[PDB]
């Protein structure tokens, strides 16, 4: 029959107000402020975490304050070992009240919440990233979020932790936490190395021509937000690639300009005319290594025909110093995926190369180089085959 | 007097909860997962539909599942006509419960929801996008939401069915329904009529140069988001606009190259001087046929002086093989309006155009042309004035 | 411990729905129809407000509508003053209750809810913008939205009044509504003074070249979001600079191209070679100006090593009459900067300047300039260091 969900003669239910939280959240859960481990009142038996509040699948969750420690985790028995920090709801657990409304006594025992150590193949079994108390096809019963990640050493001392910065909505995405930019940096330069292809590094380090000899690696600003991708894990593609951790349409925006571009000077032979030397940018998706996103979680398959490589500026060389540049384009990454921006051109400076002989301020580079990557879709239901492709 | 909704002593109705749900969902309604046809189940006298979940102006409804056929609607007396399949909300009928709280027998028969057959002007009468139960000024009891095209055919047949799209949230708009992508693209190449006006084909199709001698209308990636636009009804048209189904405003980026770009050589008499061909790539927005919009709905009046084209990338070849170009833009469109792109260039090759007398890869094309048409804001109250006339 | 909000044994309370109605908000308050002044109902004793819903921190507030006028504050007393009508909540009042529900005289008198004058210190102590009753460090019981400023003359006179546009959710963000644009315009010319650095008019005035030797101070289509951004109050910087109101990550986009730009001609002595000029447009911030914003407001203080300018488009000038440009960037900005955009380039024009001896049409200009404005991302927490100084 047609079930009315909010109607006058409806009863409204902890499952329907939780679905409404969630549609409100974006579908995103996390931790909306506090519950940051407090290491002053962590000891080798107990951890720590300060008051706050976290939405777990549209169901709230709140570490009250009194007179600290807000709350505590039984560490004992965990030692040598690396795990995870998780907040979980179980909903085969009861809640148990006790006392009365109409007396000022009421209070619940919430047995279906939890604060507990995981081990990550635990965690990505009932990780709410992949698994959903309202999913469709596989509802499930428990699901947790993942907080920390508690190194403990030998029996008797304080453990190590990182925070899972994914899992908290801290700052920078507040009314629209599943969208929003992803990465964005301030204007840089960068030396073209004298090659036919090679990646721009995004990644907040640069080589900076300093001279008109020498160029030199040199930090510039960059943010990303770490629930949309992150640095790779892999030394070799550390400077160059992004790991994307959510599947969606991402806006990619890339401005700056060309500097020292090289071109055929005009002399009697070719008729007094510049002999322009074709370049292109382009913007590379590759799925080739698994487990690459955070926890080693495997990584989401795009569908059949998915684009690897989008020509986003393709020209020649105009016959000035410096020549600027811009793009904008929509296209589809996947979880797992590494993204990462190329520089092409001919190898032969006397004939095809956009870049010249000389080295430093003296050689081709990027000048006032920066891009903006942004979540501006979803690749949920049908988007997947009719918008995943490219 | 100053009434508070959400307060202390305030207490919380169906039409509050659902007036909160519909602005959780940007004020748009529809069918969140299931409530597609079930032909299995259909036959000359009922229509099935699986389970599923639908919102229609902030009332949550339901269609539940058991043993299938999770629903069954008459189509007794339904016969040589298309109809629309609508999930409709009427509040002068009366929800009746039956059973108890205390028991577990509790059950409401929800008469002010019912699965119907509509016409179309009936349907466009009720319609939930020009209509509201929440309205202001013309408050509604009645409202609709159309599913499914349904073609009877002679008294016997099972029907034929067409679903309604735009009136399921399905994919790539989730956390935000009502904007987002409306149009985007692949790369795509495409050959320069010899003339002084032309639309770019943005609807999938393109004249892509294949020799030096031919181009061949080629299909490439397209994706529409049928809540926010259409291809056009009109074959004519068909290829090169779309009608804008919503109002707002909206972000149209575009980027790519004019390859094998026409200009005047350097020679003795104009002192070894590249002469620059004109040309201008422009937007456009044309509102003069009515009707264009879903189902034929009335289109919505622009306001007095509203924009009609708009230049997005105005400058002359330089000279090279190649030229590259992007723009990005914000621009009012309305619910019936035609978009689309033109090209524009003088006619005389051997002083004004931007194109030359080749064809196929030896004539002026664009190269890696691609779009992304979004939308930013909408156009109610004071915006339609002070925003909507460019 | 661990405490559930919304779990099967939870009690949802008013704040509790007041904290999710926040959030389906964006964290924004405002009026969502109506409550607008009612000027044929106002006298020299009382002002009168028109029907209507409003948001203030989650919690919803109505003027009821009955036979008009739909309500009434007195002005008594209030006499040769400027004032701001204020909506407010206050927490330390008691809603007094009367009547049943099983009868139908339930009917609540909300004393947590006024309608008051306010001088600015006042306002500004409990403006919802700046003090939150949800506040984690300092939580507060009262809190204001100011909705018109009221100027009052000699006692028996009725008022002037100004609508506070910032806290109307009107039109253009209804669904986006702490995001969205924040600036806009229609393509513009604008002459090219002969200077090294001049800021292009943003605010709908610009230079326009209307003759061979004339340019002239000449409208254009611009639109706002005031609770984004609005003209300078100061007329020295007025057509120029953009005031910030809501501190973010925004995105600028700008498009338009140099016509009539500068260069060296090519002869003998430079070996027949366009001599090409620099020039650059940069986007820039300064808030050295503190009150600029809203009420004179106290500006918010960047972080420490805030850009304060950032090149968008940067290269030389290529030959051609006229070379388009393009380019997208995002920036922060914070409540109370200044910002605006910036041509530069040489001043010897035989030698380094992109521009002419020319005036109007004669002389070089921007022409088809246009930009957006839009607020993308926000600077709470970890995000106001790690995101705020580029
Ligand atoms: C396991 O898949 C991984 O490898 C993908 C391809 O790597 C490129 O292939 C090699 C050689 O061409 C042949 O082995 C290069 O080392 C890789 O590309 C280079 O990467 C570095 C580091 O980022 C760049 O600085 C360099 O410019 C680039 N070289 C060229 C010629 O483009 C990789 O793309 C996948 O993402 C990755 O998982
Ligand atoms: C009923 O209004 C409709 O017509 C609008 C105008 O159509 C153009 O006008 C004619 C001729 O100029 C004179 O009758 C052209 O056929 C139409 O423009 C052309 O459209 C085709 C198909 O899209 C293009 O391939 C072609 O490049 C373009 N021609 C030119 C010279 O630009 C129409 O714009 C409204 O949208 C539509 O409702
Ligand atoms: C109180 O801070 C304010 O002033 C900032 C700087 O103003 C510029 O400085 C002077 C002179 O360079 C030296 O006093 C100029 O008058 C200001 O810049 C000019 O502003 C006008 C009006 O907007 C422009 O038309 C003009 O092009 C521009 N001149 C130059 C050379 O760029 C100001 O930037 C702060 O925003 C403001 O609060």
């Amino acid at each position: 029959v047609l079930k009315g969900i909010n109607f006058d003669r409806s009863i409204v239910t902890p499952e329907n107000e939780a679905s409404i939280l969630d549609l409100a959240m974006q579908n995103r859960s996390g931790v909306l402020d506090g519950m940051t481990i407090d290491i002053l009142n962590t000891t080798s038996n107990q951890l720590a975490l300060f008051h706050g509040t976290a939405v777990l699948q549209g169901y709230g969750i709140e570490i009250t304050r009194a007179a600290a420690p807000d709350v505590l985790v039984d560490t004992t028995g965990q030692s040598n070992e690396t795990m995870l920090l998780c907040l979980t709801i179980d909903l085969n657990q009861v809640n148990v009240p006790s006392g009365t409304v109409g007396t000022n006594t009421y209070a619940v025992d919430y047995k279906q919440i939890r604060l507990e150590f995981l081990d990550v193949p635990t965690l990505l079994k009932q990780y709410w990233r992949d698994h959903s108390l309202h999913d469709l096809i596989d509802p499930r019963r428990v699901i947790s979020m993942p907080l920390y990640w508690i190194t403990f050493g030998q029996t008797g001392t304080t453990p190590k932790y990182e925070q899972i910065k994914s899992n908290y909505i801290d700052g920078g995405n507040s009314g629209n936490p599943a969208y929003g930019i992803a990465a964005r940096c301030e204007n840089f330069n960068h030396f073209i190395n004298k090659v036919a292809v090679q990646s721009i590094p995004i990644n907040g380090v640069a080589n900076r021509p300093v001279s008109s000899t020498a160029s030199q690696l040199t930090n510039y600003k960059v943010w990303r937000n770490p629930y949309l991708c992150s640095q790779d894990p892999r030394d070799k593609f550390a400077p160059d690639n992004l790991v994307i951790e959510e599947d969606g349409i991402y806006r990619i925006d890339i401005s700056g300009s060309i500097n020292i571009a090289n071109y055929t000077f005009p002399a009697s032979g070719n008729s007094w005319r510049v002999g322009g030397r074709y370049f292109q940018i382009v913007c590379a998706r590759n799925s080739s290594a698994n487990n690459l996103a955070e926890f080693g979680a495997e990584q989401h398959l795009p569908p059949s025909g998915v684009w690897t490589r989008r020509v986003l500026v393709g020209e020649y060389t105009a016959g000035m110093t410096e020549q600027a540049f811009s793009s904008v384009a929509t296209i589809s990454l996947f979880k797992g995926d590494n993204f990462f921006l190329q520089f092409e051109t001919g190898t032969n400076t006397s004939r095809d190369s956009a870049y010249n002989n000389g080295y430093g301020t003296s050689g081709t580079h990027l000048r006032n180089f920066s891009y903006t990557l942004e979540r501006v879709g979803d690749l949920n239901g049908t988007a997947y085959y009719d918008n995943g492709t490219f």
